[PDB]
């Protein structure tokens, strides 16, 4: 027999497998998270109406701002649906050492805002600064009319909307970054196995 080699192979696999595990969790939580933000983007057209003579437009800042806040509050929590690291499972929250967190914080290339503390330890959550920034700007447009909607001229509208898609893109970028990284992690696991099975 070749008991040491087996031992070696099993050990390396576990390391690469372990690594791939975290990422599978990261990718899930984020693609899922973004899905929820897409369901909002679809409704986007249903909250827009031209002024009267396309000289202005009426935007349902309320409905929008409320769905954004709902999403931000849902993912502002801590559970198997909002934490990227460590993987959450079952009863009570699972926490990591600040160092362990900060490490992943750097690995996933995420901002410090993504680092949250829970009792004895820490956890890494999705980046909400974008959504929050969105909601801030929507409030920056001014108070709505008695119909809770805000009629604004095209200059203002398309200005806001540029800034809105700037934030929409930030989140788009993160979800990519994390998928590329997950793809590498996964490639790596498969390569390790070939190198060890042969």
């Amino acid at each position: 027999m070749a008991e040491i080699w087996d031992m070696v192979s099993q050990n390396i696999s576990a390391i690469g497998d372990s690594y791939l595990g975290v990422y599978e969790n990261v990718v899930a939580v984020y693609t899922d998270f973004y899905q929820a933000f897409s369901d909002i983007l679809s409704k986007m057209g249903g909250w827009l109406l031209p002024g009267k003579d396309g000289n202005t437009v009426k935007l349902d800042v309320t409905s929008l701002k409320n769905d954004l806040n709902s999403l931000v509050n849902k993912y502002n929590q801590i559970n198997s649906n909002t934490v990227l690291f460590p993987a959450q499972s079952g009863s009570g929250v699972k926490v990591a050492t600040e160092a362990e967190a900060r490490q992943w914080l750097s690995e996933l290339n995420l901002p410090n805002s993504c680092l949250k503390s829970y009792g004895s330890g820490y956890v890494v959550t999705v980046d909400l600064t974008p959504l929050q920034k969105m909601v801030q700007d929507i409030d920056g447009l001014g108070a709505p009319g008695k119909d809770s909607k805000l009629e604004m001229d095209n200059a203002k509208y398309q200005a806001w909307q540029s800034g809105f898609k700037a934030q929409e893109e930030n989140m788009k970028t993160t979800l990519q970054t994390l998928t590329q990284k997950y793809s590498n992690a996964n490639s790596l696991y498969d390569n390790l196995v070939k190198v060890l099975s042969s």
